[PDB]
């Protein structure tokens, strides 16, 4: 509906990176999926993500979650909610958020184009 940005978690991508709270359920868009590199191991995707305000490429689908992708309706412009996830982080200090489960609340066809003009999340 109208008003679209409204139907994402705006802030949600700071709250994550700045306070790193997981109580939160939010609700996000998916800008763009696609595999890193493994090889000898199951598949691993990438997410870019969106809250409306701010996009972030951090997060990763927990592998349980591949079928989503693999399957059925996870793919760019859906609208998912975030029902559990934890934040890792690396060696150098970059965070990986691991998305363990989610819901897909709008197929990618009943969005069909990225809410709002997010930017980059800085960290
Ligand atoms: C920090 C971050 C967040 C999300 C994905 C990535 N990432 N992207 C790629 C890739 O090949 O595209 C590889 C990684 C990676 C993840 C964990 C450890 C080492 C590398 C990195
Ligand atoms: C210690 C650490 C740091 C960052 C990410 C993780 N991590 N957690 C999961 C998971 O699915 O739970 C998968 C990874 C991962 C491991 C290697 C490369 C890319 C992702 C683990």
């Amino acid at each position: 509906g109208s008003h679209m940005v409204g139907q994402l978690s705006r802030g949600a991508i700071a709250a994550i990176m700045q306070k790193g709270d997981t109580n939160i359920k939010p609700i996000l868009q998916v800008i763009n999926i696609r595999p890193i590199t493994t090889g000898n191991s199951p598949p691993r995707y990438r997410l870019l993500m969106s809250d409306g305000l701010n996009t972030l490429s951090s997060f990763m689908l927990a592998t349980q979650l591949n079928p989503l992708v693999e399957e059925e309706q996870l793919s760019s412009n859906c609208v998912c909610q975030i029902h559990r996830f934890i934040v890792n982080t690396l060696k150098d200090g970059r965070r990986v958020v691991i998305l363990m489960e989610l819901e897909v609340l709008k197929s990618a066809e009943a969005v069909g184009v990225k809410i709002g003009n997010p930017v980059p999340y800085n960290e």
